[PDB]
RNA sequence: GGUCAAGAUAGUAAGGGUCCACGGUGGAUGCCCUGGCGCUGGAGCCGAUGAAGGACGCGAUUACCUGCGAAAAGCCCCGA
């Protein structure tokens, strides 16, 4: 489900890209915040591989 | 006074020269430190877990440098 919850945040941030080329970006922000939630989502990842697994 | 003769002698500067006054050019000199030099003393290896050094990228807007690496001027934990 985490790739799930990745590709959202990969989606917003493609037609959030298309609207930057255009004539609207008005918060630019909401950019790296996204950004931000991935990185997030998966160094989250990380702590649950050598976890359990050892 | 006036003609006539003889004689002497000034001022004109086209442009120049010396001096002065005033500027232009140009970056010496003084002052300054963001940069260096040396001695002393510490510390002294890096890499197949990918080195040293690079290439390409990551910004709302990014040409250069800096930082980073598709999780890309950053992500998680700890302390101040
Ligand atoms: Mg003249
Ligand atoms: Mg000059
Ligand atoms: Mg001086
Ligand atoms: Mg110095
Ligand atoms: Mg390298
Ligand atoms: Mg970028
Ligand atoms: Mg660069
Ligand atoms: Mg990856
Ligand atoms: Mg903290």
């Amino acid at each position: 489900d985490f790739a799930k919850e990745i590709d959202a945040r990969k989606k917003e941030l493609m037609e959030l890209r298309f609207q930057a080329a255009a004539g609207q970006l008005a918060q630019p922000h909401r950019v790296r915040q996204l950004r931000r939630e991935v990185a997030q989502l998966n160094t989250v990842k990380a702590e649950l591989a050598r976890k359990g697994e050892q």
